[PDB]
């Protein structure tokens, strides 16, 4: 499938170059795939989510995303004009505030939540965890990061933003997981993007445009928008049975688009996810 004048991020995890924008990939579009989006909420109501996306728990007196970038990083996912896996179903974990903020207790909850509530749901070609979210390091938090892939969910985590070595922050340091850094539609390393040799592979982070919350869309800039790239990607793959869960991140590092990035630091993997459709 071919999607013209796509975002530059979609264009970009679909080619081998640059300053493209059509995104291709394979129709399935992550069909009978699951991605929990662990952030703010998801507006579910959204028309680009066409029914697909659905709020399965929240932590706080709504479910429903009043900050949108729950709903930004969902639609990244798997919205239909926005989105890596336009057929995947998206869950809403509402881990943080409208405020975007979030206790680390509450958020280690919503990861053992989906590590549970994957058995609630019907996703034969396998589950996703797009946490675009962080603070600093906490060994808890990366335990429940490494529960929730130690699963059968892959873990998409944001390198974060403090244009630092991941390392001091979490989950992004947890190795089993799958942290993503964030680059820009030069192949850049998105100048925010956190980096290290935890980060497992980069996504388009930066001027991201993707769904937003009252009907909208918005662009806006982070690895918290990589990783949604990645969690796509993923539940993408499942989709067509290149890889599991326990093996989709290490799988978009062996198949990314090798040092292709700029400014990626010396002892950072210079991978950038790409989905390898061949139309």
């Amino acid at each position: 499938a071919a999607q013209t004048n796509a975002p530059w991020g979609l264009a970009r995890i679909s080619s081998t170059s640059p300053g493209t924008s059509t995104y291709y990939y394979d129709e399935s579009a992550g069909q009978g795939s699951c991605v929990y989006v662990i952030d703010t909420g998801i507006e579910a109501s959204h028309p680009e989510f066409e029914g697909r996306a659905q709020m399965v728990k929240t932590y706080y007196y709504s479910s429903r995303d009043g900050n949108g970038h729950g709903t930004h990083c969902a639609g990244t996912v798997g919205s239909r004009t926005y989105g890596v896996a336009k057929k995947t179903q998206l869950f809403g974990v509402k881990v943080l505030d409208d405020n975007g903020s979030g206790q680390y207790s509450t958020i280690i909850a919503g990861m053992d939540f989906v590590a549970s509530d994957k058995n609630n749901r019907n996703c034969p070609k396998g589950v996703v965890a797009s946490l675009s979210l962080g603070g600093g390091y906490s060994s808890s938090v990366n335990s429940a990061a490494a529960r929730l892939q130690s699963s059968g969910v892959m873990v998409a985590v944001a390198a974060g933003n403090n244009n630092a070595d991941a390392r001091n922050y979490s989950p992004a340091s947890e190795p089993s997981v799958c942290t993503v850094g964030a680059s820009d539609r030069y192949d850049r390393r998105s100048s925010f993007s956190n980096y290290g040799s935890v980060l497992d592979i980069f996504g388009p982070g930066t001027s991201i445009l993707s769904t937003w919350i009252g009907g909208s869309t918005r662009s806006i800039s982070g690895t918290s928008m990589a990783t949604p790239h990645v969690a796509g990607l993923a539940a993408y793959l499942m989709t067509l049975g290149k890889t599991t869960a326990a093996s989709a991140c290490r799988y978009i590092a062996d198949t990314a688009n090798k040092g292709d990035l700029s400014n990626i630091p010396f002892g950072t993997v210079n991978l950038l996810a790409y989905n390898n459709y061949q139309a």
